[PDB]
């Protein structure tokens, strides 16, 4: 079976929903039994998003194999059951960095190294490596048709299409169709002009996905076809919907996947969207409501927490509980006190870097342990909770993480090789990716995950200081999971509490709307339980 | 006194507000004491909008000199006091038409006649004609930058800018900066792309006017400036507003007029927007409310009645009355009956052509003459009033206009050449025309003068031979022309407020100066509303 | 005094003569007493041309400070008396390589690193560093307006222009105006369309330089002005000329520099072109003719030898001798024998890498030493001559350079740390840039350069093997110059010959048409002397 490529580009503006549109299309194809994958090409110069603040392009997502990648890969894994790896995300930086290393070491045998063919060859090679043995590969191109930064990407895929042939390649282009109040109509002009820009780069789109805040009527769809050399049936409307889970069914109901299977000549059964319809049904029919406070330092751009917010939403689905997520600046806790935590059925403290806003989290971890409000702490949020417990229950004054005050008396969280005592004695490298974790026989989480061993994903360097550990266990705190070797602590529980769990790994990256996640489902159940005993 | 041009263009999408934007800008400049004018270049092929359906590009506006032009000229006249004439509007059709004629007749001396320089030359000459003897001329280019249709307009102005010089020309380019809900941001990408299209046609914009449904924040303005080679102070924000009357003010508060005066080297006092401030204040503080029904055949596209809608709103201002205009399909008076006129404090029947829906208008004029509801009838509306009368009070069975049923026994409205009687016995107006007011009419009063000037666009007149008969049965002749004493205004004098006229009074109404008929009409509608 | 920038771009095609057009313009400005410089921006990905074969974009030029750069810098140094350094040439590779190194080490503080502003900032910074304290800086942009590879360059300079203002920036754009035989006219259409491409990138050219194979008449110049928003007087004609030395006077005679000085507001005296007129006069009035054979492995692209060919031409000027340069494949010597060297008044063997064609050079060095035909050997050509002498006069059979047969018995040329005996005994890193060299008291070259110490430029790694040196001196060969320390051999002479010199340094990079070069002038004199005793 020959591999087919659908290239996804966007025009007019960015924030158009390319990731989500691609992922949804992939979900449909998946449900026709096709073997599908997706990859993201980002135009940034960063070698990988590992050096990007979460308020730049949102969360740094992590795949099983430890790659730091764009958050689109989160969308991909939540719409299809394929696992993303390093192979599904690369940037312009990564391309240039490979080519420079090869040029400097003489691999090009004295040739002038050029954007074409050398940069573009490099791009084609990773596109082929990401597609390897899949029937259909959606290749999402970042940036907007017309700007400078994504031109080599577009020229690469142009070349591929000619090389591979139109029998096995399609171009899917998203554009904006804005509504004008004065005239009461949506406008095709930007689509017309975007398609001319795309053509001027040498690409004829085959399918047009029309983004608007309402459906694009037949009249205007026909106008777009007329001007873009695309048949009417390949001009698809994609309105703003109240739930992303509806997107696959919306695209299916307009023939998009039929049109694709015909072009690629695949006999495949009609997409069965039962799992989506189920998720949609669940979402539409909550039995009760909770309010969960997410308390962290990046709430000014919520995408910093994209996968967490979705995991919560999946926790809602598994409990038929509608989760109202209220974002709370953890630094306002420092200023305005515990006051602003009033009125919450649970509390989540997410991950982060840098001292700013961390003392507000420690406080937040406290308030939730003392008032018996259920608490989930992820990475940093597990670290600030160890810190809370030590300071306030094992009475280790001023305890902290070497990340924030390097020279503190009780460094409860520190790099493995910074580990020391309160006396100064010692014993005689980012953790990335999927790692096995042993669950402790009598813990909440051993029951929730219901297995002695689980696999979750890491992105952190600061560990639980084993040298100060016994002193904290002795004061009540329980260790609920450890790694495979060198027993580092992965999970802690405060057992005098309805529901208080915190973990080092990012469980949100393995949560999905179809299959949920045992930790979040638990966390949300507890929030509902707690909500109902206050009423 | 060198003449300065400001070329106004539009990018991304149309329906951007170029007309109003340009008109507002003009309003500010006039308020600084400058001699100013505006003109519209339409890319369409119609020689003029005279053959255009009112549901196509809206109403056909008529200027003092009797030209039929785009409705944008209405906006112009409602923002500045300079009078538009036929030189303030021309189409691509008009341009090719003149060049073709000159060519078939040999004026090109056997040259190959080309888009450049012959079509572009013809465009340049007309832009110069519309501009002559003005300080600042706003030239509004129809269509959207990027499209085929307006390229010759764009190349002609590019040439003009280079000929006349950068010290006397400015390019103002409007764009759309849409809001994305996903990100909570307005987006400058389309502006950056549109300025590129404009540059590729050889035009560097000087001023960017950013349309959006909310203000464009300083960050986005700064990014537009960085990418488009314009300084930040020349990136202006023009959000959707709740009242066009606030647009002169909104632009002036961002320094637009200063920027222009600086570039064109003019010392002019600061703009005095007091009349606009007054207009905004009136509109913001109505004391009563009314519902007025507009009954006619083009309600599917409200711009068909653009100047009438506005003249009512100006009637509102002058009485501090807020007017709700209920657009009513007069075809529905035919199907569903007089019920659909339930709940109106006044009824206006506007102009039109074609029989479809006119029987509904006659039922409508009756309803109002009968149930003592105030009525204003413009052109068709005045004609269908006479039909109602003769037909229901002078008992002239099935009376009509020859435009609709040519061989009717009683042609009360008919071309002047068609003028007959009930036995068969015997014996198109455009522009500003003098009208004489009858000494004892509700209208000699409202206009507070003997003779007036109003604008015509119609063929069919009141039949003078059937006239003395309808006068006897009650009806009153309130105004008449110069010669042939044709009937211009009729009143039913046993009604609180019933006026109807042949001319289009809406074309002279402005928000600053109001209009005596619509002031009158709206005042009456208020008085009626109080009595229920 | 404020720095002014003239940006030079090209359109329609490449090979348009941007380097030469810029350099000539610089020469005019120089002659108005202005302090001028020039820089080249290349769109290649190579970090620097050090890894490019000479048949890629021609010779790798070397500046005093040792930078490996584009051959345009040769043109610059031959038209103005400023010295080029690393500062005057950078590539896209160099830009990306700096930015990647800074991004990976966290210098961007978590920002997304983008083509704009990060790549473009980097470019602006080197443009400012190259311009530092000069009155006028010509900034030559490589590639052709309209292609992908030079877009960031164009966007950078666009930004600069707005920032610095039009008071101190001009855009000079070259285009092609082709002659059509069918119609008998030159065509302005490509200029029209190129200027629209340049505008679409956001740059309004200020000056148009019209390349054609004949002058561009007034009619068409006016047409170009009409369509490009440029005044007639800024549309300059630049026909194919028989001598580049005429280009400054051609541009001057059309007001180009007047137009520039007016725009930048400089009072400067009229350009005095006396030195050029002199060079032109010299060139036009040769007294006799010679034929010099250039024998090397890259003659398929003569630009591989750009500066050598020009040095010869300057040697012609200093002797009023018209040099007919005949290029000869040194590999055809291997095949067709010494035969193809018949009919030559001198012989030059240039530099190179790799064994292919080197045995033909050794042979060539031989033929010239035996028949007393004057010989100049540069770098490789000095190495193959040591090799010739050893094999055939010091009778060291099969002698060679470790570069070619690493394990040979007599490695006469080898890396310093490969140095060994014919017995295998030993004693108890490219050379780049301007280095001092001591001249030997009784040598030809000590007289020609007329000083005990000279400065010439290196680009080589293989040295004269000091361990086998005494054995070659003993057989006749004389050392004519050495370095400063560690006495490595820079120059050799065979003293039983009318004129036989060879050197390690590249003397062609310090030769110019105005001031000539003592070695080449000598070499050409000798060729003329030799030509005249055969007649
Ligand atoms: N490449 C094109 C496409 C359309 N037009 C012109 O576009 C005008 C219509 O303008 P507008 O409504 O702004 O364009 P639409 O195509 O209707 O797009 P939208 O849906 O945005 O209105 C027509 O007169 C037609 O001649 C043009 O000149 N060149
Ligand atoms: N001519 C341009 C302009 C911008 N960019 C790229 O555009 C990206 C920003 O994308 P986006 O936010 O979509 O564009 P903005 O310029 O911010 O515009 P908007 O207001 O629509 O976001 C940057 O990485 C920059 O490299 C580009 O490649 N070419
Ligand atoms: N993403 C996170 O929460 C990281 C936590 C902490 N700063 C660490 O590096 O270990
Ligand atoms: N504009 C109109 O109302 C036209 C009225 C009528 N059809 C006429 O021609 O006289
Ligand atoms: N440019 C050259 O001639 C180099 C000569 C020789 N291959 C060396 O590296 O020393
Ligand atoms: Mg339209
Ligand atoms: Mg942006
Ligand atoms: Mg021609």
């Amino acid at each position: 079976m020959t591999t087919n490529y659908i290239f996804v580009t966007g025009g007019v503006v960015s924030s158009l929903g390319k990731g989500i549109a691609a992922a949804s299309l992939a979900a449909i194809l998946e449900a026709r039994g096709l073997n599908v994958t997706i990859m993201k090409l980002d135009p940034y110069i960063n070698v990988d998003p590992g050096t990007m603040s979460p308020i730049q392009h949102g969360e740094v997502f992590v795949t099983e194999d430890g790659a730091e990648t764009d958050l689109d890969l989160g969308h991909y894994e939540r719409f299809i059951r394929t696992k993303m790896s390093r192979r599904n995300n690369f940037t312009t930086g990564r391309i240039y960095s490979d080519v420079l290393r090869k040029e400097r070491r003489g691999d090009y045998l004295g040739a002038t190294v050029q954007v074409i063919p050398h940069i573009t060859n490099a791009i084609k090679e990773r596109v082929l490596e990401g597609g390897e043995g899949h029937d259909v590969v959606l290749v999402e191109i970042g940036g907007t048709v017309g700007d400078i930064e994504s031109l080599p990407f577009l020229e690469a895929i142009r070349q591929m299409a000619v090389e591979i042939g139109r029998e096995h390649t399609l171009f899917m282009h998203l554009t904006l169709v804005p509504y004008m109040a004065a005239s009461g109509e949506v406008k095709t002009k930007p689509t017309q002009h975007s398609v001319k820009e795309l053509l001027s780069i040498g690409i004829q789109p085959d399918i047009l996905i029309c983004r608007s805040d309402r459906a694009v009527p037949a009249n205007e769809r026909a106008k777009i076809a007329l001007f873009c050399n695309v048949p009417e049936k390949a001009v698809i409307s994609l309105k703003d919907v109240d739930s992303i889970y509806k997107i696959p069914g919306l695209l299916k109901s307009q023939g998009l996947d039929d049109y694709i299977c015909k072009r690629f000549s695949l006999n495949a059964p009609e997409a069965n969207l039962s799992e989506w319809e189920q998720v949609i049904f669940e979402e539409a029919n909550p039995v009760s409501e909770v309010t969960i406070g997410m308390v962290g330092k990046y709430i000014e751009l919520p995408d910093a927490y994209k996968s967490v917010i979705e995991a919560l939403k999946h926790g809602g689905l598994k409990n038929r509980v509608s989760v109202n997520i209220k974002l709370i600046d953890s630094q306002d806790v420092e200023t305005r006190g515990v006051e602003i935590l009033k009125g919450l059925d649970a509390i989540l403290v997410p991950g982060g870097f840098g001292y700013r806003g961390v003392e507000g989290m420690i406080t937040t971890a406290r308030f939730a342990r003392e008032n018996n409000i259920p608490y989930l702490g992820i990475c940093l949020g597990m670290q600030v909770a160890l810190i809370d417990y030590a300071r306030h229950v094992a009475n280790m004054e001023n305890a902290n993480s070497t990340e924030f005050v390097p020279d503190c008396k009780y460094p409860v969280v520190a790099l493995i090789t910074e580990w020391r005592d309160e006396n100064g004695n010692v014993e005689v490298t980012m953790r990335l990716g999927a790692q096995q974790c042993q669950l402790v026989d009598d813990s909440l989480v051993r029951q929730l995950y219901n297995a002695p061993t689980i696999v979750e994903r890491h992105r952190h360097r600061y560990e639980v200081n084993n040298m100060l550990l016994k002193q904290i266990e002795d004061a009540g705190l329980r260790v609920a999971g450890r790694s495979g070797d060198d027993q580092l602590v992965e999970i802690i529980e405060v057992p005098n509490h309805p529901w208080f769990v915190a973990c080092q790994f990012h469980p949100e990256f393995t949560s999905t709307p179809r299959d949920g996640h045992p930790l979040f489902a638990g966390f949300v159940k507890a929030a509902s339980e707690f909500q109902k005993r206050q009423a």
